[PDB]
């Protein structure tokens, strides 16, 4: 412990930041929507999805073997 | 030290990311404002505030006992 | 290793979050643009650039001596 009780907090902070990140993307999405568009943002969405997937995978594997 | 000098950098990076996060939320807010709305975004604001509060608490407790 | 294989994952997660952060800023920028403005957001851009620079520096120095 000690140094380990820190890597848990750092991970909790990252997990929460991700919730803030997904909140701002939703906000941006509703903003593009109500002003036409949303058709040319297809590639933008793809990149967001891909990076969110990579992070979720990173967080899951970190939550995993942190207990051992 | 060594592994500890890393958890300080990782924390500094998280603290700065949070400043970038709060900058984008302000940008989104001024965007919703100048286009009517801002009345139906009450719940959105609540979630943002709550998550920002959780992070600030996480960062503060990490800054704390990192010295010991 | 062990505790170290975690600080690599935590760093990878931060690096990816930064890519998500830069994606949302681009989205916000294209939103301000197509609606006039972008002239009064000069100071906003400055702060974003400065914080992105600080993070890139933090990430680079963390990637560096993590091998030793």
């Amino acid at each position: 412990s000690g140094i380990v009780q820190q890597q848990n907090n750092l991970l909790r902070a990252i997990e929460a930041q991700q919730h803030l990140l997904q909140l701002t993307v939703r906000g941006i999405k509703q903003l593009q929507a109500r002003s036409g568009g949303r058709g040319g943002w297809m590639e933008w969405d793809r990149e967001i999805n891909n990076y969110t997937s990579l992070i979720h995978s990173l967080i899951e594997e970190s939550q995993n073997q942190q207990e051992k």
